[PDB]
């Protein structure tokens, strides 16, 4: 009922002090996993209001296949601006890297459409993944990629999705990405003629910061309410997505807690 | 614990009935993780003979870079055989990966090289990572990577692992994987002058091919035994390992078990 929750408290509780770069005292556990039922409801958190809006509007971004921060202004999105060059560039970050992969051919590979188009002929494909881990690119980034590696699965007609984050800033990243994914699972689903089965967060550096400990400590002592619902318009190609075609119903979260 | 073992297990009593690429037939499940505390034993199955001169020939292959299958042969190791070229080409797999990736401007990094400087100079970072999953080489691969990429971790001067394996042939391919990554794990902690900690194992398709099913059902009525212990031989660099300076100790396995793999 709440994978999120019991995950960070496991953390906050076993978590081994350490270091980080930059920052202050994180407590940290390696390799854990997270388990959501997505026909069970749309994993937006209910113990904290999450900025949905910015999740979204991210997600476009990075299928929009966009390295600068100008689109995302445009929407009054700012979640990037802290990394981002006097240009707004960020570098082949996350939406270069899905869309438009520099191979040795000179060709760029358009990896979501690779896997969809897997999904729609080959649904039992074992090779269904999606890398922005590159390695001959990291270093002109901005940064290098958080989410870094996912894969699909089908079974019995339902989509699943396994992620791969390398480092996973539990309080105030994680819920993000959870919804983040969540959506794109529901997206691609959509447009391969599928289900949603489950989605699969597995984490590589799993760590509470200093500061979140108390933000985190309330957070915990707040009851898990029923979980929001996702709809979505129709549309011929996961690329013509609009943040108008997206809704969350009945989300009631609990209030919001702020953190740098 | 018996986490191998468990998830066989659990597979094969609650796996999806799946096809595949390969014609046989499988059952499946996606998403699972075994978990093996490196300090309590190396983790060599003992419920079948694992044949370990293989698991140790073919890390030592991959740790040179090669792609060619000649030097798994002048040791006697044949287990790619039915994949390479008729010249023992299998294209830009895992060590080419691993040594020499090839970046958008030619370069090749040495990622193996970038992770034991990283865990001897920066053991706190979050990006000691080593990927053999090129997107822009997969197509010139005789087969695309099953175990696609692997994360080092650091903590109390202990090195842990974790492997993503995106598609896993639970009876014959994984008790190698086990072996394997353990194998380089201790050998990254040796030349990082740290112990061992956790190897942690995350698949995605996790699927026992249906003609492994009578071997799999006599492999569970097996009783678990103790794992060994291994010992290596001191070197200056990962790259001067040999099999010589890989020893196992106290390995008391339940016989072998002969199975089809599946093309
Ligand atoms: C995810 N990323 C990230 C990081 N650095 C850290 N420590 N954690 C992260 O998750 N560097 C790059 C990147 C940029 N993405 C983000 C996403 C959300 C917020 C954040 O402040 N969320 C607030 C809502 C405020 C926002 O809507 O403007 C929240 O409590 O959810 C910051 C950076
Ligand atoms: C892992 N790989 C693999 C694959 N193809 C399939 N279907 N499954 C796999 O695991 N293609 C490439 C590769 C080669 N690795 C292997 C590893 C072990 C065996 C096998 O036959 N093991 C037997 C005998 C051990 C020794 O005699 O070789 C055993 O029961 O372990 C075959 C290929
Ligand atoms: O998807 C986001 N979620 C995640 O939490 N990271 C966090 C992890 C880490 O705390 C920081 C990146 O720094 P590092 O390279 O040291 O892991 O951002 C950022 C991504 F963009
Ligand atoms: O890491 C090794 N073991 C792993 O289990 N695969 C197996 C899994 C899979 O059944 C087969 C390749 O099948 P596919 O490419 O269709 O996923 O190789 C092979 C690797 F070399």
């Amino acid at each position: 009922m709440t994978p999120y929750e019991d995950l960070l408290r496991f953390v906050l509780e076993t978590g081994t002090p350490k270091s980080d770069r930059t920052g202050t005292g994180t407590r940290s556990l390696f390799g854990q996993q997270m388990r959501y039922d997505l026909s069970a409801g749309f994993p937006l958190l209910t113990t904290k209001k999450v900025h949905f809006k910015s999740v979204a509007y991210e997600l476009l971004w990075f299928l929009r296949g966009d390295s600068n921060i100008g689109w995302l202004h445009e929407h009054g999105v700012t979640i990037w601006d802290e990394w981002a060059s006097d240009t707004g560039e960020l570098g082949p970050i996350y939406g270069v890297q899905w869309r438009s992969w520099p191979a040795p051919s000179g060709e760029h590979i358009d990896q979501i459409s690779a896997a969809l188009d897997l999904l729609r002929t080959d649904p039992d494909s074992r090779r269904i993944i999606v890398s922005a881990w590159n390695v001959g690119e990291i270093e002109r980034m901005a940064l290098p990629p958080c989410h870094a590696f996912f894969q699909f699965y089908v079974a019995d007609g339902r989509l699943s999705c396994q992620l791969y984050q390398r480092s996973a800033d539990l309080f105030l990243g994680v819920p993000f990405n959870i919804a983040s994914y969540a959506l794109l699972t529901h997206m691609m689903a959509a447009q391969a003629g599928l289900s949603v089965g489950e989605f699969i967060w597995t984490g590589g550096d799993c760590h509470i910061y200093d500061n979140h400990v108390e933000q985190v400590r309330l957070q915990l002592s707040r009851e898990p309410r029923p979980y929001p619902k996702l709809l979505l318009a129709d549309r011929d190609s996961i690329f013509e997505y609009t943040y108008e075609d997206i809704v969350v119903k009945n989300y009631d979260p609990h209030p919001a807690i702020k953190a740098p």
